[PDB]
């Protein structure tokens, strides 16, 4: 009743833990669809509470005000990564495969998931997933990902089977059945 | 798969509805204390997803950028209403009280809510709740403009928290947002 529902509280009632999966990778990569089939079978084969971040409609409603300056493309990181943590905040595992080419841009997002919450002393799961593809606004690869998918003839089911399995490693779901 | 998760397979598969729950009032109504009971009982009761977009994370977070400004104030409730209206398209419930003295303001955010999202033909539920104290009250301690016809109207003077969070919780009911109680 009195205080609002505290992340041990929440995390119980909802059964999976909250997180923000950030998919990094040039344009052609295949994060794209990578995150599409993410969120797909999290939601439906592992019953969790999970929602991809559309480029598009991040961009036609919260961040419509911003162009094309240097500030606006920082800021635009800048909500999605706020929004993506409130997502986890709630205790669902929010996916992006926002454009964010620098090593600095993901950073930025990993470095506010750290950061404390009056939920806790501990910050939110930050997990960069490297989608690669054979090279065969310069993108920059990140130098240690959670994941890393070589995304090269494999099929997006195995691709996304591999980022699942990782977050079992780390508990962040719940058993299947 | 391919163009995967659509609103009703992941309303199936969420179970529950993803709407959009906006308590408008004075300052001083008790809307605040309202929106947290309300998040615990859909949570913890209801056994459903439910977000409280009120308090000092989006404040200093998504909005840190944004002060008293008649221009802030309209942005920041605008930047609320949006990220309600993600939360709801993840089919979860988003609940708000953030300040919005005027029916424009509340209007902004339904009209983000009605308008048909990419796919479907239909917006998602804006769920107005007035939570009403006569104004001598809220002043025990440019005027706020009661919503023209509020989807609940909550009479809360001197009226106790479980009731009105009930009668909320009781209107989503006759509308279906949620699953069948425990």
């Amino acid at each position: 009743h009195a205080s609002a529902l505290t992340r041990s509280e929440r995390t119980e009632l909802r059964n999976q833990r909250g997180l923000t999966i950030w998919l990094t990778g040039l344009s052609a990569s295949g994060k794209s669809t990578l995150a599409v089939e993410l969120e797909h079978q999290l939601v439906r084969d592992r019953r969790v509470h999970a929602y991809r971040l559309d480029g598009d409609n991040i961009r036609f409603g919260l961040n419509k005000d911003l162009g094309f300056s240097e500030a606006d493309r920082n800021e635009n990181i800048r909500r999605i990564a706020e929004v993506a943590k409130l997502f986890a905040d709630s205790n669902s595992i929010a996916i992006t495969s926002f454009i964010s080419p620098y090593r600095k841009d993901r950073d930025t997002a990993r470095q506010l998931h750290e950061v404390a919450t009056p939920g806790e002393e501990t910050g939110l799961p930050f997990v960069e997933v490297y989608v690669d593809v054979p090279v065969e606004a310069p993108y920059e690869a990140p130098a240690n990902p959670e994941v890393h998918v070589k995304n090269y003839e494999l099929p997006v089911q195995d691709a996304v089977k591999q980022i699942i399995d990782y977050l079992d490693t780390k508990g962040y779901l719940p058993a299947k059945k």
